[PDB]
């Protein structure tokens, strides 16, 4: 019957194995496929491209191949550098450009084909703040790894102003085992209250820093900053009676997501994480060929063209369809999906609460922008 | 004689005329020629390609379109985007990439032709926070404007933890006019001491915005964070008493440097100057000060390569220009005394990291000198 193809470029270092997001795309490909309510007359195809972290100039090439073959969309790569310049070339040729990774909006800048499913920054730092605000904290210290983080936690560094929180700002290292000697003055500063920002890999690794410390006990409240908390290794530090707190979109409540993430989880000892938990990072990818995809259901008429960058002349159905996935809603596995009118971005979406309990890590609320917490006390 | 030709991209909004970086490229090369010191038996050529801001693509294009012609180096643009992008090409095509403005580095970024001639943050933070600490303040309220600002600041930002500084942050809005209600807070909160990471653009829009709010007065000290200062129409605010210090890259003491920013000034400010500005007309920025700093550095790295040559080069295929890595080696070991001091780039990144600055302070005067920084020293300051 009628066929569609998308493009995938995917971000690695040295060789295989597959990585999560590009195993996730796939992996949402074969699923919609075999869906018989959504897409039922059409079928999924895709082109997949590997580079080289960082490498903007091999994106360039490998998106300008895709177009070349032709596909629908390009779920260009991750990270900022090779992630802004298939972003450039696909406004230029009118396709869309979808992204499930946050990187900094400049806002003089007018591209206008692309959505981005990552939670946005805006909205995750209100949330922050709405957690610290109803732990009634008037200190608190914020940990962050790299530049990046700062920016993640803005509306919460700028809150001292306007609430009344006292706050100490420190950085990571490079390398978490280099982390006691900041853990050290954290401790004779009394500082018990304390907002690590950073991956949840770094954060793995702190927490056992931590307990060397002598700093999870009952005495420290620790807020997360990683949506992708669930999936840190918590049997060390569950009977402790510390307090972590954090939040996560990643549905896991719906009985239909967790099956989902099972079936994923069936295709490392010193890590601290758990094994073959399904990370955010991916779940995004696998969620955003399906939303694209209930665009393309409401689009039949519309099919591939080889474009080439050589030259400016941009495909036909790309304005359409750009503005089709703007206005798709979709439930998925990190919840309600709706973007932003206006800029594109995922600004409203709905976020579970969680804290470490004796049992693991369990719900204590809710947040969505809308509503700040719906604490379940 | 012998020929070397350099490439040059350029952004822009809307048309012409010329901008101060194109034109401080086009004036360097124009005076290299002149002088009989420097490249004497060499004689610069120049293709120049004018781009959109924030159109990577375009820019991997002209790129693309430079490295065909054949091109020595690639003064390449000057926003984020752009200029991430020919870096990855000139990294993949082994010609050097010449950089003018900051832009965040990625750590695990392996692109090793390039080097940049602006003044690296961490370096400004500290100076910054050496000010800070010399005028013996204990509270200060940090002004930024876009993100980008948090992360130059950051040194001074961690500070609060080490030193006894209790700080706030606040951020500007988009535009100036919409100051006052921000403004406002800091009055009733008795926020005197103030620093402004913002472009000096809008460091004379928040300044004008402070005088209509009664706070252009003797109780007020601001620090600047731009580079820039010393372009501000600062008339009306001389005889006030308020305390304005900031920093200065551009060697204005220097009588070679000062006779060199005048004749820019001439073919310069013989174009649009504005009235409600509240900058001086046909002052020569740093972000221009610097591109014609940059066209000397790798003169004189040239100087030292008489062999080489430029290669038509194309994007299709993956063979780099025989010449590039010890070209690029050249370029990092040079040392060179420009508008803005002595130039040295950091062997391990190829940022300038080690850089002169002066100290500048309001007077009644206008603005003057009253110490110098570097990073070895610290503050020099001449009571
Ligand atoms: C496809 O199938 C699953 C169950 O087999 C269902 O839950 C899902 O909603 C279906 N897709 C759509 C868009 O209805
Ligand atoms: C996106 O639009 C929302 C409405 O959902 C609006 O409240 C908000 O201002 C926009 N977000 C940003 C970051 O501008
Ligand atoms: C929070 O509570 C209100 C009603 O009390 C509800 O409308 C809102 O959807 C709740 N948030 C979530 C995520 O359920
Ligand atoms: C502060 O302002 C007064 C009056 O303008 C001036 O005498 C003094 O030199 C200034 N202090 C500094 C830091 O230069
Ligand atoms: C496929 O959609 C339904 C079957 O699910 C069918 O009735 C319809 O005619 C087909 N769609 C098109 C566009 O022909
Ligand atoms: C911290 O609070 C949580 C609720 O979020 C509670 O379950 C836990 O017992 C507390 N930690 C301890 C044991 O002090
Ligand atoms: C070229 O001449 C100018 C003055 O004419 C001088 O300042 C400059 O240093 C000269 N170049 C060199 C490296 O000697
Ligand atoms: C450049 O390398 C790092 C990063 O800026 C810095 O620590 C070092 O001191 C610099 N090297 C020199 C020679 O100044
Ligand atoms: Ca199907
Ligand atoms: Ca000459």
């Amino acid at each position: 019957t009628h066929v569609l193809r998308f493009g995938g470029i995917f971000e690695y270092v040295e060789s295989g194995p597959m990585g999560a997001e590009e195993l996730a795309f796939r992996f949402a490909v074969n699923t919609i496929n075999r869906n018989r309510t959504l897409l039922p007359n059409t079928t999924l195809t895709y082109d997949t491209q590997k580079i080289n972290l960082y490498d903007s100039f091999e994106a360039s090439k490998k998106a300008c191949d895709q177009l070349s073959l032709g596909v629908a969309a390009i779920f260009g790569p991750s990270h900022s550098s090779s992630a802004n310049a298939v972003q450039s070339i696909c406004n230029a040729l009118g396709v869309p450009h979808i992204q499930t990774r946050w990187k900094h909006q400049v806002s003089d800048n007018k591209d206008s084909f692309y959505v981005s499913l990552y939670p946005d920054f805006s909205s995750l730092s209100r949330a922050i703040l709405d957690l610290v605000q109803f732990f009634k904290w008037k200190t608190v210290t914020v940990v962050y790894d790299d530049s990046t983080g700062l920016i993640r936690l803005q509306e919460l560094i700028k809150a001292p102003s306007r609430y009344n929180l006292r706050l100490k700002i420190r950085q990571l290292p490079a390398d978490t085992k280099d982390a006691k000697p900041l853990l050290k003055e954290m401790k004779r500063g009394k500082e018990f209250h304390v907002i690590f920002d950073c991956s949840h890999e770094m954060a793995a690794g702190i927490l056992k820093q931590a307990l060397a410390m002598g700093m999870m006990t009952e005495y420290y409240h620790y807020i997360f900053t990683t949506l992708d908390l669930f999936a840190l290794d918590v049997e060390p530090y569950r009977y402790s009676g510390v307090n972590m707190t954090g939040f996560r979109i990643l549905n896991t409540e719906n009985t239909q997501v967790s099956s989902i993430i099972e079936k994923w989880s069936m295709e490392k000892p010193d890590s601290g994480l758990l094994d073959g938990f399904m990370t955010t990072d991916a779940a995004l990818m696998y969620d955003a060929v399906h939303v694209v995809s209930v665009a393309v259901q409401q689009f039949p008429q519309m099919t591939v063209s080889s474009l080439q960058c050589n030259r400016h002349k941009p495909w036909r159905f790309g304005t359409r369809f750009m503005s089709l996935i703007k206005e798709a809603h979709w439930e998925g596995l990190t919840g309600r999906i709706t973007f932003n009118k206006t800029n594109g971005l995922r600004t409203d979406f709905d976020l579970d609460v969680i804290s470490l309990k004796e049992e693991g890590l369990e719900k204590i609320g809710t947040w969505d922008p809308a509503s700040g917490l719906n604490m379940t006390e």
